[PDB]
């Protein structure tokens, strides 16, 4: 017995609000933070 | 044979930029004006 303990967390969640709601119901396509994945692709080609 | 002239225009150009881009690249999906159909999307749910 390490121990009769632990540590355990609550869930996980994620929704389509800003751009993926929009892509969603207009391109038919979705992706994990797509703020993120636009913020970093268009800084990326702004060094 | 009426008056030789015209009120003639120029051209219309659209290019890929912002969201439109991002989707481009990560879903492959062009839209036009995406960000003013976006608008209107998220809008119009709202009153």
């Amino acid at each position: 017995e390490d121990t009769e303990a632990d540590v355990p967390v609550t869930y996980g969640e994620m929704v389509l609000n800003g751009a993926n709601l929009v892509t969603a119901l207009v391109m038919g396509k979705a992706v994990r933070s797509l703020d993120d994945v636009g913020r970093h692709l268009l800084d990326m080609q702004e060094e």
